[PDB]
């Protein structure tokens, strides 16, 4: 039958993906089977692109604010390592016009400000970091790629500049309780493993350590709980979008976990990481980490891009 043509092309898409799939790496794990499990997963909601001959559309919550830990981190403004991020995104779309004349495009939806207060990162920061992240765009001349926020929905609080009210609405209309978060955490590895991760980097990020402790297990629960509205938030405004993570996603999950740099940490972004000449492959590591390196620092538009070893 016919088919056969578009089960052909989903696959390659789906065989591209997972090209660069996130996990949560553990050798006892089959990795076959999951793949087999995401394949029934992901093929269903690829496929309605293609039957309706559509672009396919991808939705990505990420970049919301550099990390305020100049120990990670190199500066406020963005670096090179979201420039090679972005890059690599934008091509992804290019690729699939190769096999799939329509192309795909990508949503990236900043979370900078849901959670600006508890980050402890100014909501002028945040801002500032947004502009400058559609600024690469441009440079970048990533067509494929766009930016979602906060202030785009119109049931979102009416303009913009009322932070504080737009995240309580979010809260309000879209939000669980922290206390049916903690619950749902966990039941799984899964969920065990986001809580404990979402900590270190919160505990990371500021810096009395059995009260700092304390403090980062619960900001994560707060964190975590303004995600998830985001997340119900673009879950309504784009649902038969193909949804892409920032985090490690189990195989059942409809999240598709995605990398977009090499690194050997599973959840390091660009926003917590600097970018790194190493053998010539640019790599995704911790400020602090590559100075122990002696990695030399390389500056672009008097700016610190990345560092090379
Ligand atoms: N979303 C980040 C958490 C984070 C985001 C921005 C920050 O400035 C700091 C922490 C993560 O993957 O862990």
């Amino acid at each position: 039958s016919e088919n056969v043509s578009l089960n052909n092309i989903s696959m390659q898409i789906l065989r591209e993906l997972l090209q660069y799939r996130r996990h949560l790496t553990d050798p006892v794990k089959n990795s076959a089977k999951e793949e087999e499990i995401i394949k029934t997963v992901q093929l269903p909601r690829i496929e309605y692109f293609i039957k309706n001959k559509k672009p396919i559309e991808f939705i990505l919550p990420a970049f919301p604010t550099k990390s305020p830990n100049i120990n990670k981190v190199l500066g406020t403004a963005p670096d090179m390592a979201e420039r090679l991020s972005l890059i690599f995104l934008n091509s992804f779309c290019q690729r699939i016009q190769l096999y799939y004349p329509p192309g795909a495009r990508i949503i990236i939806c900043s979370d900078g400000h849901v959670f600006g207060d508890l980050i402890h990162v100014s909501d002028e920061v945040i801002s500032q970091y947004h502009e400058d992240i559609k600024q690469l765009l441009h440079e970048v001349g990533a067509i494929n790629l766009s930016t979602f926020n906060l202030n785009d929905d119109k049931e979102l609080c009416e303009h913009s500049d009322d932070f504080n009210l737009q995240r309580q609405m979010l809260v309000k209309h879209y939000a669980r309780s922290e206390a049916s978060i903690k619950d749902e955490l966990l039941q799984n590895n899964n969920g065990l493993q986001l809580y404990r991760a979402v900590t270190r980097f919160l505990y990371e990020d500021s810096l009395s350590n059995n009260a700092l402790q304390k403090d980062a297990k619960q900001r994560a629960i707060g964190v975590i709980q303004r995600s998830w509205a985001w997340g119900s938030l673009l879950d309504t405004h784009f649902p038969k979008a193909i949804r892409l993570s920032i985090h490690p996603q189990p195989a059942d999950s409809i999240k598709f976990g995605i990398h977009m740099m090499p690194t050997r940490d599973d959840w390091l972004t660009p926003w917590h990481g600097v970018a790194a000449n190493v053998n010539g492959q640019f790599i995704l590591m911790k400020h602090k980490e590559v100075q122990m390196m002696g990695g030399k620092l390389v500056n672009i538009h008097g700016k610190p891009s990345h560092y090379v070893i």
